[PDB]
């Protein structure tokens, strides 16, 4: 099927330069580094960054209230009035979990700290959609941070920036069911030739996921006729999805994301990232014209159900000094970020 120009515009205006398009001067490798760091969606059903990811130790939310000179209470309260369980107030009041089982949506029953009853929240709401761009745009938090008689660890300041980048706005360069074509054309390009990379979403499911790309490899390129293709891959004689289309192109590809982990510490300076590294395969006709130009796409072999719904990046870090609607301050945030990623 036909390639839209609409999406390939866009990003040739963000970057300002246009995108290549013939498949045989596209890299086969494109490796972002360094590579976007591991850490959790911060879970709705789990109060947000109000949980205690680390035994007997105050949560992150905590930790910035006592630094920062804020109530506890009030600030953690915020927190999970925006983004925590008081978020769902609507929901399906309960004691425990077997309250929940009259529902079809993956709800578990909710109780924040201290209380004694909550609500039924599916256990997929989070913040992933902020914690994608962070992962790229910041770098790391390496070692502790002491500020005020309080240690932040490196996973407590990924709590923080994560919520900060979902409280304010972060400008997107957002594209996208998503064209083979387009897939293989904005892959190549950005983690290939322009040294960047973006989000996507890999579920292709009901729910929303957002996982920041590490990298993207071409494991097969197999030029095929319009004959070729059509009979292999649809039993019919002759290429019905595109009557411009001159010749084929079977690619599997490799798209490598970074994954949600509560694991403490500079995960990316140690190498250790590998480890919340996964990916997954593509199988896709490229459509070729006679000057061997990507001119459109079809998904093969189940990747007709199972391939991302759309690819975004963010244009740049929220602005300096930006508050969030909780009371986070990203001036606050940077400023132990900084600290943590130079280790002082």
């Amino acid at each position: 099927e036909a390639n839209g120009n609409q999406d390939i515009a866009k990003l040739e205006a963000y970057f300002g330069t246009k995108m290549e398009m013939t498949l045989k001067d596209l890299p086969t490798v494109g490796v972002h580094t360094p590579s976007p760091w591991a850490g959790p969606y911060w879970p709705t059903y789990q109060d947000s960054i109000n949980v205690q990811w680390s035994q007997g130790q105050p949560s992150a939310a905590e930790k910035y209230a006592k630094a920062f000179g804020k109530d506890v209470k009030t600030f953690m309260d915020a927190v999970s009035k925006k983004n925590g369980i008081d978020s769902q107030s609507g929901r399906k009041k309960c004691s425990s979990d077997d309250d929940c089982s009259t529902l079809t949506d993956g709800s578990s029953c909710s109780i924040r700290t201290g209380k004694t009853s909550g609500y039924c929240i599916p256990t997929w709401f989070g913040i992933s959609h902020a914690w994608s761009p962070a992962a790229i745009l910041e770098t790391e938090p390496k070692c502790p941070v002491k500020h005020n008689g309080v240690t932040f660890q490196p996973m407590d300041l990924k709590a923080l920036v994560s919520l900060v980048y979902d409280g304010a706005r972060v400008q997107t360069v957002f594209t996208g069911d998503l064209n083979p074509a387009y897939f293989h054309i904005a892959s190549a390009n950005i983690l290939g030739k322009l040294n960047s990379t973006f989000v996507a979403d890999v579920t292709a499911g009901a729910e929303v996921w957002n996982q920041p790309v590490r990298g993207f490899k071409v494991y097969e390129q197999t030029e095929m006729t319009l004959e070729e293709g059509a009979q292999t891959f649809y039993g019919l004689e002759a290429y019905p999805w595109n009557a411009a289309a001159k010749s084929l192109v079977y690619v599997k590809s490799r798209l490598s994301w970074i994954y949600e982990t509560y694991t403490d510490g500079g995960l990316v300076s140690s190498g250790q990232i590998d480890k919340f590294t996964t990916g997954q395969y593509y199988y896709y006709l490229l459509e070729l014209d006679d000057a061997g130009e990507i001119i459109g796409g079809e998904w093969v072999y189940g990747s007709d159900d199972d391939h991302p719904d759309f690819l975004w990046l963010p244009k740049a870090k929220p602005a300096a000094n930006t508050v969030t609607s909780v009371g986070l301050s990203y001036a606050d945030v940077s400023m132990l970020l900084k600290k943590s990623a130079a280790c002082t």
